[PDB]
């Protein structure tokens, strides 16, 4: 099992290449599913939960091949469920449901289990696809779906502002007789992504982006090219990598429009911010950070995905900053390894008080969250002495080769395989 072995502290400074989208590739390859014709997903990154996801594509009966694209070709698909192994090594395979029922009539997901971060049931998945006319029933732990004939478009408004139930049900509503409409639909760039690839393909889509989507359901979806957006929590990681370390970086291959929330927050930490097109520079002129408050919500507010690194930021900053998580209430498992290397903070309830300190002593830290376990590394680059993280599969889970892209800005890491 893989551990990274950090030595710091590191001043953070030079260029990056924002990969595409984890988040809107997951979807989107999960919706090529629907795909009657071969498919070109572009500026697909490499990692592992893009290669779970090839894994249960295939297992379909999907064909697939990778470099920077990712060839999908759903002409045969000949089986129908997703195995309790792979569904427990990516929450993401509930994807396969809805495709699956809406182009076959039938499909299978093994039922996710626990998870760390917090509560996380599919309900609304499950409600949203009984509202489009499917049957729904679970066996031996298996949520299975069917229907007769095309799903039937009707009109649905979500408990929960949900990116994954928006994604699945807009997905499966491309091939519904009818139109269907979302209502308190999630606004995430990926949800839009997933729209426009599914658009791409032939679907009928209006409001993606906003919270009220409308689908009028089609016959069949074609085949073709699409290029998916870049990664903004990978471009936001990098950016505090950059103002936690008194550096200076560009980011390359960005979307500026996606990180309004975080932009502000670097700026209220004390960051020069500069953007383009596509395009997003940030100089620390060698200082510490200030500490911010920030609030985790729904796009386009802070988002989740980023609050760990921000837990971290606050950590080393001057003053007291307070983050408050309203999306994953117990999301907070990054706080005592930090702790480990000596920042201070305390947790009341879905809020963590930060004290920022001076600096970080290196320490053995653990990862557990594919996406917040990012901030250990981080940690580790600016710590003083050495860090070693364990569990870096976490990391290969959501990040392109971390190492690679960090050791490019002047880090010390490196990858340890022996045991
Ligand atoms: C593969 C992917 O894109 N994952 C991202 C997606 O996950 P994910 O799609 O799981 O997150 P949701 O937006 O669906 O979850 C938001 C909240 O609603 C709850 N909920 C959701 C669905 C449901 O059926 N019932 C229910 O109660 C969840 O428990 C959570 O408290 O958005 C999260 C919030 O931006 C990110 O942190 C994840 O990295």
């Amino acid at each position: 099992m893989d551990k990274f072995r950090v030595q710091g502290p590191t001043r953070l400074q030079g260029e990056v290449t924002i990969s595409g989208a984890k988040n809107a590739a997951l979807p989107i390859l999960f919706a090529a599913l629907l795909a009657e014709e071969p498919v070109e997903i572009q500026n697909v990154p490499k990692l592992k939960d893009i290669d779970t996801t090839m894994k249960l594509l295939t297992q379909l009966g999907t064909k697939v091949e990778r470099x920077g694209s990712v060839w999908i070709d759903a002409s045969n698909v000949n089986n129908f469920s997703a195995p309790y192994d792979l569904v427990k090594t990516m929450r993401a395979s509930i994807w396969a449901l809805g495709p699956l029922v809406a182009r076959f009539g039938q499909g299978q997901v093994s039922l996710p289990g626990g998870c760390a971060i917090g509560a996380r049931p599919v309900d609304l998945h499950i409600f949203g696809l009984e509202k489009l006319g499917a049957e729904i029933k679970l066996e031996e732990g298996y949520v299975k779906a069917s229907v007769n004939g095309r799903l039937k478009g009707a009109h649905i408004v979500m408990d929960k502002v949900s990116v994954g139930a928006t994604v699945t049900i807009m997905s499966a509503a491309t091939l519904a007789e009818g139109t269907t409409i979302i209502e308190n639909a999630a606004r995430e760039p990926e949800i839009v992504d997933t729209a426009n690839f599914l658009v791409a393909l032939g679907a009928k889509i209006s409001g993606q982006g906003t919270d009220r989507i409308t689908i009028e359901g089609v016959e069949r979806l074609g085949g073709g090219v699409y290029r998916v957006l870049p990664d903004r929590i990978e471009t936001g990681t990098f950016l505090v990598a950059a103002a936690i370390s008194g550096g200076k970086i560009v980011c390359r291959n960005a979307q500026p429009d996606t990180l309004d929330a975080v932009l502000a927050k670097l700026r209220e930490a004390g960051a020069d911010i500069e953007t383009g097109e596509d395009w997003i520079s940030l100089d620390m002129h060698g200082k510490r950070p200030k500490a911010v408050t920030v609030r985790t919500a729904p796009h386009p507010a802070f988002p989740t995905d980023m609050q760990a690194q921000f837990t971290l930021l606050n950590l080393v900053a001057e003053g007291t900053g307070v983050i408050t998580e309203t999306i994953f209430e117990n999301r907070f498992m990054h706080v005592p390894e930090l702790i480990r290397m000596g920042a201070h903070a305390e947790i009341e309830s879905n809020t963590v008080i930060c004290h920022g300190v001076e600096k970080l002593s290196g320490a053995q830290v653990m990862a557990t969250d594919l996406r917040a376990s990012a901030s250990l590394v981080l940690a580790g680059c600016i710590a003083e002495g050495t860090t070693v993280v364990d569990r870096i599969y976490h990391i290969d889970r959501g990040y392109e080769r971390i190492e690679d892209k960090l050791r490019a800005l002047g880090a010390n890491i490196e990858r340890v395989k022996g045991e």
